[PDB]
């Protein structure tokens, strides 16, 4: 059995994916076909109610100097931060001498924003790499993990943070509790911890079992992030539903009792409730649910393969390695995958070891089908490839069922 990471409470499992590679470790075709495993397998606490993998994989394999993945890749997601970026400037910014701190900053996708508007801000990003894309903006950052001592260090040297804001980063901390001590020393006292995460409520609807993977430890709710709040001195005062990354709701904490919670908050945590979203027998629904699209996704794949039509795949999502990986879709079936980032082209999907080819490489004459990995920014991709779908090719996906458009 093992313990929750937020409250000690008992963890019970639900779901079982079996054995998974890194995500995001893209291998060269000649290397050594030898990789780190862990167990996927995700549960609810007993006690608070959170969503989470049973099996850690350590933070340093995960991220480090060579770490893929670009923000700044999509379009929608570039006017999604820089928007976010202005409503604090004009929010929780405005005062003399702001400072805002991001937790995960990438490639400074939102920094570049805070930076251009001339207030001060410090972006934490443990991967290098992507780290001195941001740096080339004029953005300063440090190549450390947000938590309780490299907080206590910037609230030592910077002074308060007006505003700490995390995206898509949150989910895979397991030491939250430690992030969270770090907040509480570097906050100001009026400031806001703001985070937004890929939601359980969207999970369970869509059945997207692919949201589950190595970085992505919690799958936080607006019940479950409550109690977290509470727990530790903070309060849950307002919540945004967002269509960014197939469903997500950004959190707004504060100190306790010092702002009042908005009317949304109550409103969400109703909507749980009367859905039974956490309760053990939905989820095990849902588990049930991932069976039904596995079934069906490879007997698709299969049938495809028998009538003699080509199938590529379209997005090297990390979400894709647990596809793959638990449905057991190889090159045989998936023979190549496009994608626009360059040090995942030329490479090998991780598990399943489909290769990886430039999307400018995905060009008449066109496959039969593509399985879109990518299906999060299926409007983005959808509208760069206009030729592939009027020559006849056409989508396969697999969320909120397996179907062909
Ligand atoms: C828009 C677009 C993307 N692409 C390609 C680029 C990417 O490799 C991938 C999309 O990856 P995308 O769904 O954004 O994240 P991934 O699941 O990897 O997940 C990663 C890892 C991480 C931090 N843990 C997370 O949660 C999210 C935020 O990011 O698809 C195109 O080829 N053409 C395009 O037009
Ligand atoms: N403890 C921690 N502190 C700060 N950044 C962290 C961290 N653990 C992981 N990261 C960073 O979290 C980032 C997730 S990538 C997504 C980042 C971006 N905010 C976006 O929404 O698109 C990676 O760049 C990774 O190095
Ligand atoms: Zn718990």
């Amino acid at each position: 059995p093992t313990a929750c990471r937020v409250c000690g409470g008992g963890v019970q499992e639900f779901l079982d994916l079996g054995r998974q590679p890194l995500s995001d470790r893209f291998r060269k075709p000649d290397e050594l076909d030898d990789e780190f495993t862990y167990r996927l397998a995700v549960g609810r606490c007993d006690s608070c109610e959170m969503v989470q993998l049973t099996e850690e994989v350590p933070r340093d394999l995960m991220f480090h100097e060579v770490y893929p993945y670009h923000s700044s890749g999509s379009s929608v997601m570039r006017e999604h931060f820089a928007m976010l970026a202005r409503d604090f400037l004009a929010t929780e910014l405005t005062g003399p001498d702001p400072f805002i701190v991001e937790i995960g900053c990438n490639d400074g996708i939102m920094l570049r924003t805070i930076q251009e508007a001339g207030v001060r801000h410090l972006g934490f990003e443990p991967s290098s790499g992507v780290a001195a894309k941001a740096r080339e903006k004029g953005i300063r950052v440090r190549t450390d993990f947000f938590e309780k001592a490299t907080a206590d260090d910037v609230r030592r040297t910077e002074g308060p943070a007006n505003v700490i804001y995390a995206a898509n980063t949150l989910c895979h901390i397991p030491y939250v509790q430690s992030v969270l001590e770090g907040v509480d020393a570097l906050l100001a006292p009026d400031g806001v911890f703001v985070f937004e995460d890929p939601y359980l409520g969207d999970i369970v609807a869509k059945t997207s079992f692919d949201q589950i993977y190595d970085e992505n430890f919690f799958l936080f709710s607006a019940t479950s992030v409550q109690g977290m709040a509470q727990r530790c001195g903070f309060e849950l005062v307002d919540v945004q539903r967002l269509p960014v990354h197939g469903g997500e709701v950004r959190y707004t904490l504060a100190r306790q009792g010092s702002r009042t919670p908005s009317a949304a908050v109550a409103q969400l945590l109703a909507a749980e409730r009367e859905q039974e979203l956490s309760d053990m027998a939905t989820l095990r629904a849902f588990a049930g649910n991932v069976v039904k699209i596995r079934d069906e996704l490879t007997a698709l794949l299969h049938r495809l393969r028998a009538e003699g039509r080509s199938v590529v795949g379209y997005g090297a999502t990390a979400k894709s390695a647990t596809v793959t990986n638990f449905c057991g879709i190889g090159p045989d079936l998936v023979h190549s995958v496009y994608d626009t980032t360059p040090d995942k082209q030329n490479r090998l999907t991780p598990g399943a070891h489909i290769p990886v080819r430039p999307a400018s490489a995905f060009s008449d004459p066109y496959p039969d089908y593509a399985l879109l990995f990518a299906w999060n920014h299926a409007e983005e991709i959808m509208a760069k490839e206009q030729e592939f779908h009027q020559a006849g090719g056409r989508w396969i996906l697999y969320v909120p069922e397996v179907h062909i458009r």
